[PDB]
């Protein structure tokens, strides 16, 4: 296991522009050279192929509008839920419940949250949502736990981006900075989920 | 630590003892041994068997009886996660080819999860770790599609003390039948053992 393909060598970053050192080839596009050493994170990629068997400027011909800096990533239709047999995604709108832990990767004006500890292959996303933005959320890496009820599209995620995708998607119609401040979720801190039991559920109620 | 803090002392209380492989001696509970290697621990190392109940109180709440003869209760609508008007979220989906599929259980089953899956998202008992083949260390298959077929998809209702929500795929036929009649082959533990066998090289890019 290594950061690119074997076959990339001896030159994997040819046809790439150099931007800045911290990212992969330079290109934040690509994600940082540097990944997480520490519990969750490192359960959450470590089946983590960056570009799968591809090389960069390949894989960026493939999921980019261009190889060139200009070039933006291109993303799946219908919100990225998995398409059923008639090309229709696979979702219902469900109540949270209260309690619930919930993560993601990216900013907090974003809509698109995972469930808690899930791998960053099932969440479909290019390598610079690892990108770091904010020092006291390393790798743009936030956990949020349910304070009150709320509903939101649930559903498959769709592979894409060179991974399997199919963990699931909650897609939120206020952003999550909104629901922070109107109370529906509430921030963790490290220390809330750094043991194996913070990971279960006492939330859901038995069928007796 | 097998238990709860809280637990101790007397925490096999209520339970009675069957065969020393299973935690309290009861086969309910799964098994004292956990997985070493990888990707087995990679999939448990968010696992709290019991979440944090004690092994009576886990199974008052998700079984018929504490007593031996007690059975685990599964959840309703094939344990599809259930949207605000309580009607299970799936949708029938193509499985392409390449793509690789994971499951605790026999064969004669009928459950799939995307390989790799947490086995918190997939709502499982403990006793689907238990070890009825030694070919098969808990009962853990991997396979890969070799034709494309049809089968339920959809996110995984919380159960068992867990938070599921990982994706599962309802079979049609048992996994078995799948096997003999060409739409799945076995993995040998060499074909998920790296993190470039768990990308994604099949979805194709979007339009150019
Ligand atoms: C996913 O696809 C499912 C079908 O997939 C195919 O089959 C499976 C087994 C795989 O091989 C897969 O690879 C294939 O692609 C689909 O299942 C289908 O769902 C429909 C709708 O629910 C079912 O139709 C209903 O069947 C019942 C039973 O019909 C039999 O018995 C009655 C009573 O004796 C006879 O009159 C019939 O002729 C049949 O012999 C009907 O009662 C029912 O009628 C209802 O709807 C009609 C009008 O639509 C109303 O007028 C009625 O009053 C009823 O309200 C439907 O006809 C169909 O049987 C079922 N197929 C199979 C093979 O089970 C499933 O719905 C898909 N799921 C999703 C989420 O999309
Ligand atoms: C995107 O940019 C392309 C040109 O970029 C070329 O290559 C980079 C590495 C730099 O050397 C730059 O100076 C070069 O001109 C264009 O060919 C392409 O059309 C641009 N995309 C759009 C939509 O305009
Ligand atoms: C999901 O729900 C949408 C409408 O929900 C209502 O409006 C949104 C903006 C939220 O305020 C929500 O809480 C309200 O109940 C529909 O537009 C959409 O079609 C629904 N989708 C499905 C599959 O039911
Ligand atoms: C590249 O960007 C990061 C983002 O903060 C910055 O810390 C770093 O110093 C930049 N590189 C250089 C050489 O300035
Ligand atoms: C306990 O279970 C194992 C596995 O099913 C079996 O081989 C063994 O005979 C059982 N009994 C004892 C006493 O180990
Ligand atoms: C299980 O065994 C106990 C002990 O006799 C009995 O009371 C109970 O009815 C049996 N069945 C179930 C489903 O609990
Ligand atoms: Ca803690
Ligand atoms: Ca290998």
């Amino acid at each position: 296991d290594s950061l690119f393909p074997a076959r990339c060598w001896p030159d994997p970053c040819a046809g790439i522009t150099f931007q800045n050192d911290t990212y992969v080839c330079g290109d934040p596009r690509l994600g940082p050279v540097v990944l997480p050493q520490k519990f969750p994170l490192n359960n959450e990629l470590r089946t983590y192929a960056r570009f799968g068997a591809l090389c960069p400027a390949e894989f960026l011909d493939k999921w980019a509008t261009d190889v060139a800096p200009n070039g933006t990533y291109i993303y799946p239709p219908a919100n990225g839920f998995a398409l059923d047999t008639e090309e229709q995604p696979i979702l219902g709108n469900a109540t949270l419940p209260v309690g619930m832990k919930l993560d993601r990767f990216g900013s907090e004006y974003g809509t698109f949250l995972a469930p808690l500890g899930a791998p960053y292959i099932e969440r479909s996303l290019p390598p610079s949502n690892l990108n770091t933005f904010d020092g006291m959320y390393p790798y743009n890496y936030h956990v949020y736990q349910v304070t009150k009820e709320f509903v939101v599209g649930l559903g498959p995620i769709a592979p894409w981006f060179e991974q399997p995708g199919m963990g699931t998607q909650f897609v939120t119609y206020t952003n999550v900075l909104g629901l922070i401040d109107d109370g529906y979720l509430r921030r963790l801190d490290e220390s809330e989920y750094d043991e194996k039991v913070e990971y279960s559920n006492p939330y859901t109620p038995g069928p007796n």
